[PDB]
DNA sequence: GTCCGATCAACTGTAGTTAAGCTGGTAAGAGCCTGACCGAGTAGTGTAGTGGGTGACCATACGCGAAACTCAGGTGCTGCAATCT
């Protein structure tokens, strides 16, 4: 239900692997603030190449726009929602 | 271009103006090398940006193997009937 709620298909069909669904679950933690992609690898525990070739899989789902952020320059990520 | 021949001075006869250096004590040209002052020269440097190639991580593909699932093989008795008696 879970699966469902977020992604529209549930865990036994979705195309979503679990390392990019609990990315999933960080934005949706963070809703109206949503989170900056590092700040997210940080939270996650994962390296930015990682991060960047999971979220590909969930693009659709997010609302997302550049910003820089510790001199770095990353996206915020939103789901559509919020 | 050349022709005539007048004519400043070329090259030719003797009558009269120019240094060099001596006695010195001396300041005058022409000068030398260290030093200082700015302009320019030798040239590697200081940020800043474009490109490229390495590295990691992924997924996509086949191909071999592993277990799954479907459908039909195979076991063994005995309910019922028929051969030998």
């Amino acid at each position: 239900s879970l699966w469902t709620l977020l992604t529209g298909y549930t865990k036994k069909e979705s195309t979503i692997g679990n390392s990019a669904f609990e990315l999933l679950l960080e934005v949706a933690k963070s809703g109206e603030k949503g989170i900056n992609t590092m700040d997210l690898a940080q939270v996650t525990g994962q390296d930015p190449r990682s991060v960047t070739g999971r979220i590909k899989k969930i693009n659709h789902l997010l609302t997302s726009s550049q910003l820089i952020y510790k001199g770095h320059v990353v996206k915020q990520l939103k789901l559509k929602k919020f």
